[PDB]
């Protein structure tokens, strides 16, 4: 049961300490992480209403010149689809995909989601080669088929996500009925100090944080000592208040959560939520030395092999 959020610090909240970070309302930081563009449209007109500062770089051209315009005039090959793909009151963590083309190298990756009455897009730059095909979701669901019982299960779990990653570090962290957690498998580049079998205060991670994790299963940090960048203007328009960002894996990490990061010697971090008949069990939580954009596609596999591991563990837990 989390407590209340206070107001983000662009509503003059207060700064986050040790002491109140069970408050900090990390869903509506108003900004981004830098590798990528976020747009926020409204959902039935499709008239752009907040964009990020760095909007440019990633579209070729200035924010103040793009708000306004609606996503029929600037994306008409995808306009149709997109309202289509995410009718008014679908779920929040349901997606539009496309892939477009840029001046630049490679595409841009452009993912979608609905809250309310709003549009939040987000754009990421893709290689071509940085497609992942449905086979290595499908071919890994084969060890973890065989796997005997739930430890075995979570070995070949962290197993498997660190060779479709290639993360130096992946955990899958359990978490216990008063939220303190246990590492409880872990697959590691060769020298890494082990975390296996290591127990963790519920502290560090809030409860707040652990409510979002249950309804948005995929969150990381790309680069553990970037800065954010706002989004212009920073309240949508629609209902002056802060955007919920919890859906945009774009959305800029508490600040506090990176010093810890950078605490472990951690250059980049990505976690999937463990979702067991709707309380979160645990989390495939991942970390890299240096920073690194994993590829949405490969993102996307994250996911569904959470999903798939979700289901594996409840069967088992019923035996
Ligand atoms: C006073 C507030 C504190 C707190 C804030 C906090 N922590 C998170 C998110 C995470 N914390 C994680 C914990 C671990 N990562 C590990 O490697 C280990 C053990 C080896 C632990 C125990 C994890 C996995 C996350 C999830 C995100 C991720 O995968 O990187 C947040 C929310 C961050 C966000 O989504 O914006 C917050 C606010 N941590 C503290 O320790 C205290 C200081």
């Amino acid at each position: 049961d989390p407590l209340p959020f206070f107001p983000p610090l662009y509503l003059g909240g207060p700064e986050i300490t040790t002491e109140n970070c069970e408050r900090e309302p990390i869903h509506i930081p108003g900004s981004i992480q830098p590798h990528g563009a976020l747009l926020t449209a409204d959902g039935h007109s499709g008239e752009v209403l907040q964009m990020s500062l760095n909007a440019a770089t990633f579209l070729g051209q200035e924010p103040t010149v793009l708000r306004g315009q609606t996503l029929a005039a600037l994306l008409p090959e995808q306009w149709p689809a997109l309202q289509a793909a995410l009718p008014p009151g679908c779920p929040d963590a349901l997606q539009y995909r496309a892939t477009l083309d840029w001046p630049a190298a490679g595409h841009l990756s452009l993912t979608v989601h609905r809250v309310g009455e709003l549009l939040i897009l987000e754009f990421e730059p893709t290689e071509a080669w940085d497609s992942t095909g449905p086979h290595a979701l499908r071919n890994a669901m084969f060890a973890l088929e065989s796997a005997p019982n739930l430890r075995a299960l979570a070995e070949v779990a962290t197993q498997t996500v660190r060779e479709l990653t290639g993360f130096d570090r992946v955990m899958l962290y359990k978490f216990a009925p008063d939220a303190t957690g246990e590492v409880i498998a872990e697959a590691r580049r060769e020298g890494l100090h082990a975390f296996l079998g290591h127990r963790f205060p519920a502290s560090d991670i809030p409860a707040q944080a652990r409510a979002l994790y249950t309804r948005h299963l995929l969150r990381l940090t790309a680069d553990t000592r970037a800065a954010a960048v706002p989004l212009d203007p920073v309240l949508n328009p629609q209902t002056n208040a802060p955007t919920p960002l919890g859906g945009a894996v774009l959305r800029a990490t508490s600040p506090m959560h990176m010093q810890y990061l950078r605490n472990m010697g951690v250059g980049s971090s990505l976690s999937v939520s463990v979702v067991v008949g709707g309380q979160l069990w645990g989390l495939i939580a991942c970390h890299h030395q240096t920073p690194y954009v994993l590829p949405p596609d490969l993102r996307t596999t994250l996911e569904s092999l959470g999903r798939l591991l979700s289901l594996q563990v409840q069967v088992k837990e019923a035996h």
